[PDB]
């Protein structure tokens, strides 16, 4: 299962607390919130709250679209392999396919530094 520590973990690269109520395009496209939230990612965890700038500048309701989307993707990315917060983390940084693709391992790298308190 997505767990609270790879939840926290994710946050804690994306910005976190500090990101509360803000988005910005500086990554190359609109992002969002605690978890910077793209808004194809928001329609893809079945657009909770009240609209994709409202949810995802939200901490509450962004972790609601996190955890809907890891549990949606999450073995579709494996193949049906039992996920791991290494797939959870590459799919939330790639996209449903990232926990496959050589460009998402750096963003693991980062989250696995958080849950070894590195
Ligand atoms: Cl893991
Ligand atoms: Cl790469």
């Amino acid at each position: 299962q997505f767990t609270d520590s790879c939840l926290r973990c994710i946050c804690k690269v994306e910005g976190c607390d500090s990101q509360i109520g803000k988005c910005g395009m500086d990554v190359g496209s609109l992002s969002c919130g605690p978890y910077q939230i793209k808004k194809p990612y928001w329609i893809d965890c079945g657009k909770p709250g009240g609209g994709y700038e409202s949810c995802t500048k939200n901490k509450a309701c962004s972790e609601t679209c996190v955890r809907a989307y890891m549990k949606r993707y999450g073995t579709f990315c494996t193949g049906g392999r039992t996920p791991t917060c290494q797939d959870y983390a590459r799919i939330h940084n790639g996209g449903p396919r990232g926990c496959k693709s050589s460009a998402t391992v750096g963003y693991w790298n980062k989250v696995q530094k958080c849950l070894r308190g590195t």
